[PDB]
């Protein structure tokens, strides 16, 4: 019975914890010396790409209410949170010549003093796809080689400003759907590829990605390990793959080589060295190489890794270039008309709380990851303007997904996988990037019509009796 499921059956030690990222909750855009990240430009010149229109300016002003959502975290008693650190923030220019503001550094400072003075440790993003505008036009951010060195000066400044009191550091967060959303479908910021190359500049962005990350890692451990005694790994976008038939040998090869194209992408270079075989099967010339020192500086490169989860999919295999047909597998909902589960608020989120424990069991098998952690994992409520707020806070859908997610998580823990923590996505209703505000995955409620109060909904309050101390 997952309803029962809490901190007792799980180690003394394991962490519990809630998220955020900076664009989606801080706002003080334009506040405080912040300057602007390609979301910011991208909602203000494209609108129509956003449902509503919207953007994050304001967002819910976590910028304004940290030691409101401090005080929120403090009640609901879990050890963790997990949040970004806006780059253009703190460097608004995104190298260092345009200008180091101590302004974003006091704002950091004053939300990990206020989280540590309440028993919180903080996991800490270095990206959250919040690209500063300036390094985008100077030489096309993510497309350019030039943005290695720069993530590793701003990594640095952030090691050497926090790494006295942060412990737990992740260089990137999704960078899979940074560079699918933004450069193979052009639904995300930048908004390419949908001028754009849906067939290169995706592996081109990922490349660079994972040389960030790697250069990041070896900074942190080279640099300032020692001294600071935390640890550093990365987020993955997940989502579980199954074969459509589970007799079908074609199925088996396409399901997996679904998991390839989404989690192998970025998991075998930091395992190996290299991209999965299917892959650069697949792709190609349009693949990048690593030199053997990249390869050395990629292996190895984590103590921890991250896992985001929400739902799945069955696979089959497919019927100038892009990514997404790169893949060469279709993704199918139904089994003779049974979904695979049923739709939250999202048409795109099935409810499978197996696979979570799946791609656990999975992640630990293909890529023999000592340590991971559940980085995000959540669901979204279903879009009702005609709520009032007693109703609006009784999320049974996502106590009950929450509480099956979890019980997945244990029963992969029993399955052999060091499972070391779980965060839940998210904290806060927040700006749900394309979507905008009309998708709630908060387990705190936002009132938009009212400076973005905050009210807890069920779910929180049983994460509290369930998981506090
Ligand atoms: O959308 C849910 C959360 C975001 O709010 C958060 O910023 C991000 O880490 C995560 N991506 C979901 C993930 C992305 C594309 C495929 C669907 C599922």
């Amino acid at each position: 019975d997952a309803t029962r499921i809490s901190r007792s059956d799980f180690p003394a030690d394991f962490i519990m914890g809630t998220g955020s990222s900076a664009y989606q909750i801080e706002g003080g855009a334009r506040d405080g010396g912040r300057g602007p990240s390609i979301w910011d430009t991208f909602t203000h010149r494209r609108p129509d790409m956003i449902r509503g229109g919207t953007n994050g300016d304001v967002a819910v002003d976590s910028y304004h209410l940290y030691k409101e959502d401090v005080n929120i975290l403090k009640n609901l008693g879990l050890d963790a949170y997990r949040f970004s650190i806006s780059w253009s923030r703190v460097l608004p220019g995104g190298r260092l010549s345009g200008g180091v503001n101590k302004e974003g550094i006091n704002y950091y400072n004053n939300l990990i003093d206020g989280l540590l003075a309440n028993g919180i440790k903080p996991f800490v993003t270095l990206f959250h796809w919040d690209v500063p505008q300036a390094l985008e036009d100077e030489y096309g951010g993510f497309l350019s080689p030039r943005i290695v060195d720069d993530f590793c000066e701003y990594a640095e400044l952030c090691f050497w400003e926090f790494g006295d009191r942060v412990k737990h550091w992740m260089t990137l967060n999704e960078p899979w759907t940074f560079s699918v959303h933004g450069y193979a479908t052009g639904l995300y910021a930048p908004g390419r590829g949908r001028t754009g190359n849906p067939g290169t500049e995706p592996y081109w962005v990922t490349h660079h990605l994972l040389l960030a990350h790697a250069a990041a890692v070896e900074l942190y451990k080279n640099k300032f390990q020692r001294g600071q005694e935390g640890q550093i790994g990365i987020s993955h976008a997940t989502q579980w793959m199954e074969p459509w038939d589970e007799n079908s040998a074609s199925d088996v090869e396409a399901a997996a080589r679904a998991l390839d194209f989404m989690l192998g992408w970025f998991m075998e270079p930091i395992t190996s060295g290299d991209y999965p075989k299917s892959m650069k099967k697949f792709v190609g010339s349009r693949l990048p190489k690593f030199s053997p020192e990249q390869s050395k500086m990629l292996k190895g490169s984590y103590d921890f890794v991250g896992l985001n989860y929400y739902t799945a999919s069955y696979v089959t295999n497919a019927s100038n270039f892009s990514y997404n047909t790169d893949i060469h597998v279709t993704y199918e909902t139904d089994r003779n008309g049974v979904p695979i589960g049923p739709q939250s608020g999202s048409d795109w989120l099935l409810i499978y709380p197996e696979g979570i424990r799946k791609i656990l069991v999975y992640t630990k098998k293909t890529y023999n990851v000592p340590l991971i952690y559940v980085t995000e994992n959540g669901v979204d409520d279903v879009k009702n303007t005609n709520l009032t707020l007693s109703e609006a806070r009784k999320d049974s859908m996502r106590l009950k997904y929450l509480q099956d997610h979890i019980f997945n998580v244990r029963q992969a823990m029993n399955d052999g996988v060091n499972v070391k923590g779980y965060f839940a996505w998210s904290l806060l209703d927040n700006f749900e990037w394309g979507e905008g505000y009309g998708v709630r995955f908060g387990i705190i409620h936002i009132d938009y019509n009212d400076n973005f109060a905050r009210y807890p909904k069920d779910s929180a309050v049983w994460l509290m009796n369930s998981f506090h101390k």
